């Protein structure tokens, strides 16, 4: 096939794999229970992304959805990725500020809706309705971000400055990166079809890698992960 976006798929696979091994090696060396917890979660994130990026590279997770009078290429493998990686990243932040189970349940649930409606919209055949689902998915993300910024930040204040300061960084990187996904979707192949798939793939890999490996490097190198 040799699609124009394969090189970015290959780069995403490479970066996710390397980040996975590094976390794995670093994680199985630590003896602290709590640290192990964070390491197990943070290592699984890029591991899942690696498998999906590899699959897409190999030609899977791609489907032609008709709308706008075209046969549009929609990489659904991404949602198979985010469905598990998104909530896991949320869990890392939750464990960091000692969030409550109710909060975590609510966040993971909102994340489920976000990815769920997102995929449904990316698969919808009625052009205008694709944006209705997109809208609902974004509303769910805003809820998540609101909770992360107003709820979590507040409880991170009961933690030590080192833990609070580590969370602020992860929170910030998360808010900035996550906020970009809906925009890319809107102007990309799933939406207006303004930005070509090759470039679109480039944008998503940069966001995915930064939100997983970048997020992990920051979290796993901090002393805030220790019990
Ligand atoms: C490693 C992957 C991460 C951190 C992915 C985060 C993804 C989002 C915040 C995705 C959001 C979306 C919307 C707000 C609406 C349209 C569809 C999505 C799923 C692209």
């Amino acid at each position: 096939t040799g699609r124009p976006e394969w090189i970015w798929l290959a780069l995403g696979t490479a970066l996710m794999g390397l980040g996975t091994l590094y976390f794995l090696v670093k994680g199985m060396g630590v003896s602290d229970p709590d640290a192990k917890k964070f390491y197990a979660i943070t290592t699984l994130v890029p591991a899942i992304a690696f498998t999906m990026y590899l699959s897409m590279l190999l030609g899977y997770g791609l489907t032609m959805v008709p709308f706008g009078g075209e046969q549009n290429p929609i990489y659904w493998a991404r949602y198979a990725d985010w469905l598990f990686t998104a909530p896991l990243l949320l869990l890392d932040l939750a464990l960091l500020v000692d969030a409550d189970q109710g909060t975590i349940l609510a966040l993971v649930g909102a994340a489920g809706i976000m990815i769920g409606t997102g995929l449904v919209g990316a698969l919808t055949k009625v052009y205008s309705y694709r944006f209705v689902w997109w809208a609902i998915s974004t509303a769910a993300m805003l809820y998540i971000l609101y909770v992360l910024f107003f709820g979590f930040t507040s409880k991170a204040e009961s933690m030590r400055p080192e833990v609070a300061s580590t969370f602020k960084v992860l929170r910030n990187v998360t808010v900035v990166l996550w906020s970009a996904y809906p925009v890319v979707w809107l102007i990309g192949s799933e939406g207006a079809g303004i930005v070509p798939l090759n470039i679109e793939t480039l944008l998503f890999m940069v966001l995915d890698v930064s939100a997983k490996v970048g997020f992990g490097l920051i979290l796993l190198r901090s002393r805030a992960i220790f019990g």
